[PDB]
């Protein structure tokens, strides 16, 4: 990995930006030559192969986080695979040519990037990547960071070890998804209940759910069966915390919390990648892909609308970018 010829890197480049806060469908507009950024020294410059998209993505859009914002106009989206192009003078884990993976924002609502992975380039720090496995696509790669990051650290923050059990609120979704088959392949969970609707069942226990639950039919909190962990993915503290054992821990990922629940918002970090790296590569975590998944360019707007419904069966993934 020598330097890239310098005049090989464009200035100029084709992105989504909005200019406005509001409605994707109002305010998300293709732009075809918005700069590409310049990155600073503990960065890589990365050549976009695939993009995921994050609710997060939308709820910035609308303005939720304005006071940390960075200043708009914004290019979206957190989650990156590609190719690296340029690497900055500090940086020491990347060459050029690596194959790269990560979600881009270390702090989600505190300065995220105006420069984000909805862009044919797009600058990275060092420490939220990781080398992409060689067994998945750029797709299947682009799909992980941030939703398997949250599941991970909540499920730290909870105090998952082996042996213990744990319920799901929300299994079926970005990151509900990997809360199921990191609990059960990585952290060594006893039992793994987790709820969603009907015809979403059996996806949840392929898997690693024991228990799948159907939401539509029965409450949760309801049952006799009590648990060591509950990881709310959904907005359901009240009832989360009607189903944890005494001295149990509750997580939540949307807020406000009830106490003894608490919430976080994760820290994008490329050593969480490196450590799962062994788990991805032999398959016994994988990646879930929406079966609308992928969606060219061309269709961001159309992309974030079904994101939006609320229905996404795992990741909702652009390419090619
Ligand atoms: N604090 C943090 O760090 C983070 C917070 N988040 C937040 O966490 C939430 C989940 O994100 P993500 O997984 O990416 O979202 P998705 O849009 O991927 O979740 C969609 C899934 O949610 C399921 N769902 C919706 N309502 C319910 C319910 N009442 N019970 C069970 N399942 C339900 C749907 O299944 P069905 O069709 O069966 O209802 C669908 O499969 C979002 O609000 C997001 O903003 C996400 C990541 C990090
Ligand atoms: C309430 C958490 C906020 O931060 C992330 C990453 C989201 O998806 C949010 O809504």
């Amino acid at each position: 990995g020598a330097a890239a010829p310098s005049e090989s890197i464009p200035s100029v480049n084709k992105a989504w930006v909005y200019s406005e806060y509001g409605k994707t469908s109002d305010v998300l507009k293709f732009d075809p030559s918005v700069a590409v950024p310049e990155i600073k020294e503990d960065q890589v410059l990365i050549k976009v192969v695939a993009a995921s998209l994050n609710p997060v993505d939308f709820k910035r859009a609308l303005g939720y986080f304005k006071d940390t914002d960075s200043p708009l106009p914004t290019i979206p989206g957190y989650d990156v695979a590609g190719v690296v192009v340029k690497v900055g003078s500090q940086v020491t884990k990347f060459k050029v040519g690596d194959e790269v993976y990560g979600d881009l924002n270390e702090t989600a609502l505190v300065n995220p990037t105006r420069f984000g992975s909805l862009a044919e380039y797009t600058a990275a720090d060092e420490r939220v990547l990781a080398h992409k496995p060689k067994n998945l696509s750029f797709i299947e790669a682009a799909s992980l960071p941030l939703a398997i990051e949250t599941a991970h650290e909540g499920l730290e923050r909870a105090e998952l070890s082996a042996g213990k059990s744990v319920l799901v609120l929300g299994g079926a979704g970005g990151v509900g998804t990997h809360i199921i088959q990191l609990a059960k392949h990585v952290f060594g969970a006893s039992k793994v209940a987790a709820t969603a609707s009907t015809k979403k069942l059996d996806l949840l226990r392929t898997l690693g759910a024991d228990l799948a639950i159907d939401y539509t039919k029965e409450n949760f909190e309801d049952l006799p069966e009590k648990f060591d962990v509950v990881y709310d993915a959904v907005g359901e503290t009240d009832k989360a915390v009607k189903a944890v054992k005494e001295g149990g821990k509750v997580v939540t990922i949307v807020g406000p919390a009830t106490p003894p629940a608490i919430l976080f918002v994760l820290t994008s970090k490329g050593s969480v990648l490196e450590k799962l790296k062994p788990y991805l590569e032999s398959g016994k975590v994988k990646p879930v892909l929406d079966p609308t998944s992928p969606y060219p360019f061309t269709k961001v707007v159309e992309a974030f609308g079904y994101l939006e419904s609320s229905r996404a069966t795992g990741k909702v993934v652009v390419y090619p970018i």
